[PDB]
């Protein structure tokens, strides 16, 4: 994909269709973040009748794109579910029929614009991925009894809660690679995110990539499950951040990758993969730092998080964390295999006591729900970096 290969008249046609389409909305069924099972409606109108939004869709996987604001989409979405439980945790697609699988809707940015973010996009791997890998296996992996709805946890990513917190858009480009993903769509690297986006960003609106933040991290699922060089991890990291600031980029996060030697899937391993593993991570962590000071040099807006230390410390002392267990996965997942991403799994009788928010690990790779929220506060607290990018008040 090229967004060069794109030409105005190409441009012009896509936004010339005002068509229109329905929402649906997805919640969380169950009333904890230990049950991921997920269902959805139509999006309504207050008055019942079916919500339909008017936009246009590209695909080079298909985008619709809407004047329709995200916060009106989601206010509709909770009208018409209602749910009165913890952890709804709703999320919404557009979709002509049930038929459909889930689409991205993108809201358009208005001509009046200043230098605020108005929206997160997110380029990375299995830790940031929302729903691409899922679509791509047509919702088969990882299987939705069991991980929430295309994400490889029990609830939202440590972006999603970014973007709450901060009110904003989420666009996710970050593609799940973990075990067993080879299967629906061959490797490809974080600068093929960058590419795909960028292809997308042209058909957008008054589309001003300056006042994007990003988010970038990348490499786990290479170093954990396609055995990748670190030098070779090196050069798509490098070309993706040389092709997103070339494009226009300005603001973006960047974050150490976690130890993921410690996941409970090491358990089934040899000494020597662990060490080799951690040593690529560490060699890996080191390039990361050095990228985000290159590019501060270079007057970029970049904040970078030591998510390898915090993880570290988790793993190291849960409990002065609150969490009591970061050696088991939570789910009754006793080996390493790929296939068990297809299949349901129930809690452990350990981890339904003590709940899945305080567990470090959902199953045997990934980090639950609550770890991924204690990263995205430590992100957001004062200090921590955010402060340097030009983020909307709400007075709500
Ligand atoms: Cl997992």
């Amino acid at each position: 994909l090229s967004p060069e290969a794109i030409t105005s008249a190409q441009v012009f046609s896509t936004q010339s269709k005002e068509t229109y389409t329905y929402v649906r909305c997805w919640y969380r069924t169950g009333n904890s973040h230990d049950e991921s099972a997920t269902d959805w409606e139509w999006a309504e109108n207050p008055d019942g009748s079916y919500f339909t939004i008017d936009g246009y869709w590209w695909s080079s996987k298909n985008m619709f794109y809407t004047n329709t604001s995200q916060n009106v989409i989601k206010q509709r979405c909770e009208e018409t579910l209602g749910v009165t439980h913890d952890a709804a945790d709703i999320t919404y697609f557009a979709a002509d029929n049930r038929w459909s699988y889930n689409h991205t809707i993108w809201t358009n940015d208005p001509v009046m614009q200043a230098d605020q973010i108005n929206k997160i996009v997110a380029f990375g791997d299995s830790l940031s991925d929302t729903g691409n890998i899922f679509n791509a296996a047509q919702w088969r992996f990882p299987n939705p009894d069991t991980w929430f709805l295309g994400h490889f946890s029990n609830g939202f990513v440590w972006t999603e809660y970014i973007a709450q917190a901060k009110k904003l858009p989420l666009y996710n480009w970050a593609v799940g690679g973990a075990a067993g993903s080879n299967q629906y769509v061959a490797l490809t690297g974080v600068k093929d995110q960058v590419l795909s986006y960028l292809t997308y960003a042209k058909m957008a609106k008054n589309y001003k990539p300056e006042n994007t933040l990003f988010t970038l991290e990348f490499g786990l699922n290479d170093f954990m499950n396609y055995n990748r060089e670190v030098v070779d991890v090196k050069t798509d990291f490098s070309t993706a951040l040389i092709k997103l600031t070339d494009a226009g980029a300005k603001n973006i996060m960047l974050m150490t990758l976690p130890d993921a030697t410690k996941a409970p899937q090491f358990k089934y391993s040899t000494q020597a993969e662990i060490e080799k593993v951690r040593a690529k991570i560490v060699e890996f962590n080191e390039f990361i730092k050095a990228q985000a000071a290159f590019y501060i040099i270079q007057g970029y807006n970049i904040t970078l998080y030591d998510t390898h230390g915090l993880f570290e410390q988790l793993t190291q002392n849960p409990q002065q964390h609150g969490f009591v267990n970061a050696s088991d996965a939570c789910l009754n997942i006793n080996r390493a295999s790929s296939a068990d991403y297809l299949y349901s799994h129930s809690l452990t009788n350990e981890c339904a006591t003590h709940s899945s928010d305080k567990y470090v690990f959902w199953g045997v790779t990934h980090p639950t729900t609550a770890v991924h929220k204690y990263i995205a506060e430590k992100m957001l607290a004062p200090g921590a970096g955010m402060q340097r990018f030009n983020f909307h008040h709400h007075h709500h």
